């Protein structure tokens, strides 16, 4: 019933072990859908962060999410347009009036979303001497103290900084912490039951972890040197990423959850950027293609086998949630990499969609 050639199971379960017995990567996991149902889902290799024997890699494994905390905060953005408390107009000088300045006076909520305010891809650290990057108007005001790349609407440019900002308003305008938000308006709304901005002591140890650094920032209370974590910093689940991308397939209804309106979801998967426009991702010229409201639309059509519509997006780690309305499809996955591999995070999607029928 899920009409699906469950030989392109076989292929993607070789796929992944293949690089796994090649020692690419440690582990893989993923879980896929039609029409709201899972039909597979396997987790296969073993992890170990360097102090600890390789543990299984299971399907409620808990894994940084990275990117794809930005997700979370682009709906927590909609739910305040929804109540209008904010405006995707409104300048971001009027909710930080540190950004009444030149250059950063014509930002808009707008800009932050879509990747066209003109920031660079992340501010920087190592010139921010006897700041505590960690407080929210410290953070600001160093952030207004670096010029800005280009200006508001002139190029898509990822940035990391565009949506710390946004945990900020959020913040701002809430009146609790962006993390507080997203956990009470999103995490407990949606029912996500193993996605934590910080994970308690008692399941520290299903966390799956493959590197010292990732140890580290397990046993921490706040970002290395963000004022909140809404760029990144998630922990959840296979299951969990599969909610939310099944919630915006289905235009912000989850059964008997609701997230978002039919016609904000709409908004949100439509291209925002306007055409001609160049893109740029961590100083380089990327291929032109359509941006939402946080949410990515590329890749889709063309040479790819996903439909076009099909929303998107990635994250460091690596992982990666694609959902297909055309075909009530949804592909979720955890790589957990130390460096981004075409053949491990992107090639398996040709593999999934070759395997759709009717
Ligand atoms: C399909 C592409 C993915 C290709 C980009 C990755 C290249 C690999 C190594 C490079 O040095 C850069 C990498 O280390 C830095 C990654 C930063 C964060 C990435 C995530 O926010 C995923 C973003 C995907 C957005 C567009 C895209 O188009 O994703």
């Amino acid at each position: 019933n899920p009409a699906f050639d469950m030989k392109q199971i076989n292929a993607l379960n070789g796929h992944y072990q293949t690089m796994i017995d090649n020692g690419d990567l440690q582990c893989a996991s993923y879980m896929m859908s039609r029409g709201g149902e899972v039909f597979a889902a396997e987790s296969l290799g073993e992890f170990t962060g360097g102090q600890k024997e390789k543990q299984t890699f299971q399907l409620d494994t808990i894994r940084e999410i990275g990117s794809l905390t930005k997700v979370f905060t682009a709906v927590a953005v909609m739910q305040l347009v929804e109540k209008g408390l904010l405006d995707l107009k409104m300048p971001v000088k009027l909710i930080l009036p540190a950004f009444d300045k030149p250059g950063f006076g014509e930002i808009k909520i707008l800009h932050l979303l879509t990747h066209t305010a003109g920031l660079s891809f992340e501010l920087d650290i190592q010139k921010a001497e006897g700041i505590d990057l960690t407080n929210e108007e410290e953070w600001i005001n160093y952030l207004v103290s670096t010029p800005l790349e280009y200006g508001v609407d002139e190029a898509w440019n990822y940035s990391r900084t565009g949506f710390v900002i946004l945990g900020i308003i959020i913040s701002k305008v809430t009146g609790v912490s962006y993390e507080q938000y997203v956990t009470k308006h999103i995490i407990e709304a949606l029912g996500l039951e193993r996605t934590y901005f910080y994970v308690p002591d008692t399941l520290k140890e299903e966390v799956c972890v493959i590197s010292e650094h990732e140890c580290v920032q397990l046993e921490k209370s706040h970002h290395p040197y963000f004022p909140n974590k809404a760029t990144s910093g998630l922990y959840s689940s296979l299951r969990d990423i599969w909610k939310l991308a099944e919630m915006f397939r289905n235009k912000g209804r989850l059964k008997d959850k609701k997230l978002l309106g039919r016609k904000t979801v709409e908004a949100m998967l439509r291209n925002q950027i306007k055409p001609g426009l160049p893109f740029y991702f961590f100083g380089a010229p990327r291929e032109e293609g359509g941006f939402g409201l946080g949410i990515n639309l590329w890749p889709a059509g063309d040479h790819y086998f996903m439909t076009e519509g099909t929303f998107s997006h990635l994250g460091m780690g690596w992982c990666g949630m694609f959902s297909d309305p055309a075909e009530d499809f949804t592909y979720v996955f955890f790589t957990p990499i130390s460096e981004f591999h075409p053949h491990a995070v992107l090639t398996p999607l040709n593999i999934v969609w070759a395997g759709i029928e009717l």
